[PDB]
């Protein structure tokens, strides 16, 4: 079997892409973020505390032919980015792109934070890293792709992230005219849980390649690029006024830059991230400085290679025995 749905940029920045998602019979499709830095398929419901909902679609069980509470169980998740969210857990029929688990673990939020509640485009997240990750208690869940691998053609799935426009995730196969070239595959460590990998260096605009390690994660569900500080204080240096700042939260320049292009390394290939990805707009409505999409990843703990740097790519999550990440210009 395969599977194919087109993701959808949230906003005017790209601060995330949703992607349809079907749940329960009949079904009710509501609209999630898919992220490969995290292993929770979780969603707004019926059962979410009534005051932090405003304006998603919700998932109510009680209106599911398939739906079936899983007794007893419990999950609750933290977000890099201070967010989180909980509940208690069903299963039921869930299909992205034709593509259909049965028994799929729908982890029911009881609670969510402020950031969701004030996103109304999301109706909650669908989780692509690793299920030892799953924060499901007493007994950890499979994600989606998990649940789907055996019934797939190719034990895949790849994100085709657009610059300020739709993309797509495909489960199953890899669409060879989605990108140029040929794709390059590179190592990945599943310790930590995530697809995490070791880039080969990087260039700022013309400038030769530094190659040099920098492992860190592909994250969808990352917005930026976070990368050592030592990266990002060359890059920035670059750009005529930009400046680290301790008030906005990071680099900031003034929106009239002509940013340099970002190159980072995959094995012998290179992915050239345009500097229009790299903008990221005034700071605040009216403004005349820019937020940086490269920033750094001091005090994170851990490189992302967010959707700024996945958006320039055509990538392939191979999930096979030996897991790999494949990287493609397009």
């Amino acid at each position: 079997s395969t599977g194919s749905a087109t993701t959808t940029p949230i906003d005017s920045l790209d601060d995330a892409y949703i992607t349809p998602v079907q749940i329960g019979t009949p079904a009710q499709t509501l609209n999630l973020d898919f992220d490969t830095g995290s292993s929770d398929l979780w969603v707004f419901s019926s059962e979410t505390t009534a005051s932090e909902v405003d304006g998603q679609t919700i998932y109510t069980p009680s209106k599911s032919t398939t739906a079936k509470l899983l007794s007893g169980a419990t999950w609750s998740i933290s977000y890099g980015d201070g967010s989180s969210s909980s509940g208690d857990v069903y299963t039921d029929t869930v299909s992205v792109g034709g593509l259909t688990v049965t028994g799929q673990a729908v982890e029911s939020a009881k609670k969510v934070s402020s950031s969701f509640t004030e996103d109304s485009t999301i109706d909650g997240l669908l989780g692509l890293a690793f299920s030892t990750l799953n924060t499901v208690s007493p007994t950890q869940q499979k994600t989606f792709f998990d649940n789907a691998k055996a019934s797939l053609d190719s034990p895949v799935f790849t994100a085709d992230l657009g610059y300020h426009a739709p993309g797509t995730y495909n489960f199953g196969f890899i669409d060879t005219t989605a990108y140029t070239g040929s794709i390059t595959y590179t190592a990945v460590s599943t310790k930590q849980g995530f697809w995490e990998w070791t880039s080969t260096g990087y260039a700022v605009g013309s400038g030769t390649f530094k190659s040099t390690s920098i492992d860190g994660i592909a994250d969808t569900g990352t917005t930026l690029l976070y990368l050592p500080a030592t990266v990002v204080s060359a890059y920035w240096a670059q750009v005529s006024g930009a400046k680290s700042s301790s008030s906005v939260g990071g680099y900031v320049f003034p929106c009239s830059a002509t940013l340099p292009s970002f190159t980072f390394g995959v094995g012998s290939a290179r992915i050239v991230i345009p500097g229009d990805y790299i903008d990221f707009g005034p700071i605040s409505t009216g403004s005349s400085s820019c937020f940086g999409g490269i920033q750094s990843s001091a005090g994170i703990g851990i490189n992302i290679f967010g959707d700024v740097a996945l958006k320039a790519a055509f990538v392939v999550f191979n999930g096979a025995t030996t897991p790999t990440l494949g990287f493609a210009s397009k």
